[PDB]
């Protein structure tokens, strides 16, 4: 049945809440963004409202086929009314379209809802500095401490580096990034740009990414795999057998590949740093792991709700366990004791 911690009180909302069938008594369907557990069960036989971001309702009418009829999107960082309850969507910094929830309850009380998102410093400068919130239902993915990892910047910066001196040492070595949903597409475009090729990709992958609003997305992606350096898989495809493989498809036109694999966390972070990456390679074939995050770490994490001081945390994440929501609600009373609120 539909979890407590996807259901907004005092409204008849809830939020990727789109796998329970009917949910009794839900007025609106919000959708934070475009991955596959969150929409799980939306189709074009869906006939309730959708509220979402723009990005998101393009990827909805365009992939899933939902009806337009259905679909409302909404502008970021703007006051809006929903079933007579004032809304604002703010960017969550996770992946395109993916958004934040603030609720302004008739009886006063505010709630934020994350989505998923990457905690920053930016977040502090938005509306949610304009008054109080009382409920922060969080994205807790890595709400331990052991999850530190560098910022984007340095991650694109090591993938840049690496890229251009292999393809400078080599011209007839072929670069793959692999992916499985939207979001970390700055990893392949950054590397293309320098590169100063155009990335490819199949026929599904290039019609998603034409969905996002990117811009001048024509310049920078393709269909025609024999034009382009840069060629994206499925993250499946990303291991020795896969990539012998793909190498056979180009004919002779390449020699060797370099390939990159954009994870969430991976041990190798408790110790290593970006600097001191290393492939594993079998052959004229190497696979790069990068820790290219779109989910806080720890320290981002208790930065932002230390700054936000909730009255009440609701946990999204990690909630299937006796032993992670204990541990979780222990970090939230650290945090609350130490910044004093
Ligand atoms: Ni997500």
């Amino acid at each position: 049945t539909c979890p407590f911690y996807k259901k907004i009180p005092g409204t008849g909302f809830t939020v990727d809440a789109f796998q329970y069938g009917v949910v009794e008594g839900c007025t609106a369907y919000f959708l934070t963004h475009f991955h596959s557990d969150h929409y799980a069960g939306l189709s074009k036989h869906f006939t309730f409202p959708v509220y979402c971001s723009e990005i998101t309702g393009n990827l909805l009418k365009n992939k899933l086929h939902v009806q337009e009829q259905y679909i409302h999107p909404l502008p970021l960082d703007t006051e809006c009314i929903v079933n007579g309850v004032k809304v604002v969507l703010l960017d969550a910094n996770h992946c395109p379209g993916a958004v934040m929830i603030l609720f302004y309850l008739p009886n006063g009380t505010v709630i934020l809802h994350t989505g998923d998102f990457r905690a920053d410093p930016s977040m502090e400068r938005s509306l949610l500095a304009d008054q109080k919130v009382h409920m922060l239902y969080l994205d807790t993915t890595y709400c331990s401490p052991e999850y530190t990892f560098p910022s984007q910047q340095e991650v694109i910066r090591f993938a840049i580096n690496t890229a251009f001196e292999a393809v400078t040492l080599n011209p007839h070595a072929l670069v793959v990034c692999g992916t499985y949903s939207i979001g970390k597409e700055k990893v392949f475009l950054a590397i293309a740009d320098v590169l100063g090729s155009k990335v490819g990709m199949s026929q599904e992958k290039y019609k998603t990414l034409q969905c996002l609003n990117i811009p001048e997305i024509n310049s920078l992606i393709t269909t025609d795999m024999c034009s382009s350096l840069v060629h994206l898989l499925p993250m499946m495809q990303i291991n020795f057998k896969g990539l012998q493989s793909h190498l056979k498809k180009c004919g002779g036109k390449y020699n060797q590949i370099l390939a990159f694999r954009p994870t969430g966390w991976t041990h190798s972070n408790k110790f290593t740093r970006i600097a001191d990456v290393i492939p594993q390679t079998k052959g004229n074939i190497s696979i790069y792991g990068i820790p290219y995050s779109e989910h806080s770490s720890y320290l981002e994490m208790k930065r932002f709700v230390q700054w936000l001081k909730p009255q009440k945390i609701i946990p999204t994440v990690n909630v299937g366990t006796w032993k992670s929501r204990s541990t979780m609600e222990k970090y939230f009373r650290e945090w609350k004791l130490e910044a004093g609120y």
